[PDB]
């Protein structure tokens, strides 16, 4: 279950399915990966970090991304760009699902 | 003002704002750029290429875009993955923007 080129997902707001919906794969190739992160209110990813450049979208809910220097609260339609090796954590403030992007170095 | 690492960019739909906004690169950085395409309805780009693999995000409204095999009609949250130099054409059926994530080599 994931996309080769040419394909299409939808990664619309889960809503009332947010609950039973795990986290998942849209596709991971050698120099990408895109992922839905379907996160419950309340859960905590510690500090870490990536040796490529990535981007978190914020697709529903409300997210706090700890970055070095700043606490963004994201909101739906929010993007997030993280600089290869950025360091961050991931506090979920209420049910909320991302779209995270990862370059593969 | 692109961003830079650690920062934010909305990409909610536009709605009536649209036609008044222009498409523009949210970052653009060594490994990855990050663009907001915008197409008033009927716009066309022909068939292209880039080197890396990347993301088409339909944001809002409908586009058709054209890939080895098929045709497809995306949809507000429909996420398309191109493999890297995966041909491919662009025409805007409604107004829309897209989000287009590109892998750079």
């Amino acid at each position: 279950p994931h996309l080769s080129s040419g394909e299409v997902a939808s990664v619309l707001p889960l809503g009332k399915q947010l609950t039973q919906t795990p986290s998942a794969a849209l596709f991971k190739e050698h120099r990408l990966e895109v992922m839905r992160m379907v996160l419950p209110a309340g859960k905590q990813v510690g500090s870490h970090s990536v040796a490529g450049p990535s981007t978190i979208q914020c697709l529903e809910g409300e997210v706090e991304i700890g970055v070095d220097g700043a606490q963004r609260r994201l909101h739906q339609g929010d993007l997030l760009y993280l600089g290869a090796g950025a360091a961050h954590d991931v506090n979920a403030i209420t049910n909320t699902s991302l779209l995270v992007t990862v370059v593969l170095v």
